[PDB]
């Protein structure tokens, strides 16, 4: 068995302290180990992001515009969680594909069947006025050309919608398929437990102050670093059993999940953080139909 003792998990990309040369053979390895693993990955990250905004007092009264929201099964859990806490939020889910019917019939959630473009963003901005906007993007076209187009669209989402905060899908093009340098919003690179086994994807979390929008250039040398840091995390770290983590599941991803869930607010008062987390995890897995 692959045992180890850890203090905390890598919560952000910047904390990864080592790297490994990417082995193309990893692409053939088992990518997922749990049913609806993708919904779980998304739910944990967005719950983490949203609970942070609650902490800063920027969630209440906002309209969450989620682009690339379909099927969006996990979004029903998020909506219920904050709705039950007494937080007032309006949800606007936009995608060209159809959403999970469990999202229907809620006065606080609007479903839109449309593929967004710059022109549409303008029209919704005019209509959402004067509500504060929280942007969540999970759009998917891939090729480096596909990625660049998605990232360009994501920057336009921020420029046109002018959100108070945002969570953006972020995966750096692989160096071997580099095309040209580009810019992304400055923010924290939140790492994702339950991401596919060898995925280099993370979520860019940003909070906007004043009327400023700070961007950061991404170069091919940055791309090499992303590839090696993420490969080390995936090949080595995520395959660790944290034996000093007293929890029903000691695998790294559960240890990491624990640290994200401990930041979530609940109506029910618990005697220990461990108690709250086991409760939240149980609740989450039951909702998604994960054993
Ligand atoms: N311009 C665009 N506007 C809206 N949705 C888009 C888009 N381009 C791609 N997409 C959507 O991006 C989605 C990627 S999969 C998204 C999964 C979703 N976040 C969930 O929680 O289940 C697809 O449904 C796709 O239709
Ligand atoms: C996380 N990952 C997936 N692929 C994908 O796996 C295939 C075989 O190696 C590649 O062709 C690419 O799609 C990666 N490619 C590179 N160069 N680097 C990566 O970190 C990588």
């Amino acid at each position: 068995m692959d045992v180890v003792s850890l203090d905390k998990p890598f919560m952000y990309f910047e904390e990864i302290d080592n790297e490994l040369d990417y082995e193309p053979e990893s692409a053939n390895e088992v990518a997922k180990k749990l049913p609806y693993q993708g919904q779980l990955k998304l739910l944990l990250g967005e719950l983490f992001f949203l609970s942070k905004l609650q902490r800063h007092g920027i969630l209440d009264g906002a309209t969450v515009v989620y682009i690339g929201s379909a099927p969006g099964t996990h979004i029903r859990y998020l909506r219920d969680h904050f709705y039950n806490l007494g937080v007032i939020i309006k949800w606007m889910l936009i995608d060209g594909r159809h959403h999970d019917p469990i999202l229907n019939g809620l006065r606080d959630v609007t479903l839109v069947t449309r593929f967004v473009d710059e022109e549409y963003l303008r029209s919704i901005k005019k209509q959402l006025h004067p509500s504060k906007i929280i942007l969540i993007s999970d759009v998917r076209s891939p090729s480096t050309a596909d990625l660049l187009s998605n990232y360009a669209l994501q920057n336009v989402m921020i420029s046109i919608l002018n959100p108070v905060a945002s969570s953006l899908k972020w995966r750096c093009p692989f160096p071997a398929q580099w095309i040209k340098d580009f810019y992304i919003p400055h923010g924290n690179k939140m790492l994702q437990p339950f991401a596919p086994s060898y995925s280099a994807e993370m979520r860019l979390l940003s909070i906007y102050t004043g009327e400023n929008m700070r961007l950061t250039r991404v170069t091919k040398s940055d791309a090499v670093n992303y590839e090696k840091k993420m490969y080390y995390l995936n090949k080595i770290v995520r395959n660790k059993v944290v034996v000093n983590f007293d929890y029903p599941n000691q695998e790294y991803d559960y240890f990491h999940m624990y640290f994200m869930l401990r930041t979530v607010y609940c109506n029910k008062t618990f005697p220990t953080t461990k108690a709250k987390v086991l409760f939240l995890q149980q609740s989450i897995f039951r909702f998604l139909n994960i054993p």
